[PDB]
This record gives structure tokens, sequence and C-alpha cells, in this order.
């Protein structure tokens, strides 16, 4: 356990399929996240304050889909938004561009569920 130890990669611990995500859809590393159904992500109460570790917000103009960003998935893991497969941590739904900070993020999908090449 030594953060940053001749590390130059900043992945999803693998992604693979989440990089060939990451690849097809227009998004940026350093903002790179999942957004979940709304009824999901907030079905915790406490879930809603989870994901915002930094005083984040949600989807550009839906207040509801909250997207957790892949350092947020190494400071918690928001389970909410993230899903698993063999191909490694993947999106459970909506893939979208979000900010570390506070702002909302862009959504490139809406309609396409998500998918990944893989």
């Amino acid at each position: 356990s030594l953060p940053a130890s001749a590390a130059k990669n900043a992945k999803l611990a693998t992604s693979a399929a989440f990089a060939k995500q990451a690849e097809g859809t227009t998004c940026n590393v350093g903002s790179i996240a999942c957004c979940n159904s709304p009824a999901e992500t907030n079905n915790d109460s406490l879930l809603s304050g989870l994901l915002g570790a930094g005083l984040l917000n949600g989807l550009s103009g839906n207040t509801g889909s909250a997207c957790a960003k892949a350092s947020l998935i190494d400071q918690l893991g928001l389970l909410a938004l993230v899903d698993h497969t063999e191909e490694g941590p993947v999106c459970k739904n909506i893939v979208a561009c979000c900010p570390e900070g506070t702002t909302n993020c862009v959504a490139v999908d809406n309609a396409g569920a998500g998918t990944k090449a893989e």
C-alpha cells in the first residue's frame, strides 16, 4: 500500500471495458464519472451526501442522477452508480463527465444506457 510509486496510470484499478467506454464516450480523464438512475443513486439518504465528498453536484439540468468520479471511487466507492463485471469496475447505467469541486456533470449518452465495447 504505497500511493504513487512508479504508477503512471490512474484508471479504475483496471477499467479495460471502462477504458473502451472512456474512448467511445467524449469525456475527460480527471472528470470521468458514472451516473445512475436517481432513485438508486439517491436510494440511501446518506448516499446522496456520500457521493458529494467534495460538495459536488449532479447531472447538468437533472438533479437526481449524480455522478461519482474515479477519484471518488478510490475515496469511498459509491456502489450506487458502479457495477462490477469480470471486465472490471464499470458503469452501472449512465456515462457522463463530471468535475471534482462544484458544478453539474455533462452527459454525452442519455439514451445509450452507457454501453461499452466489451
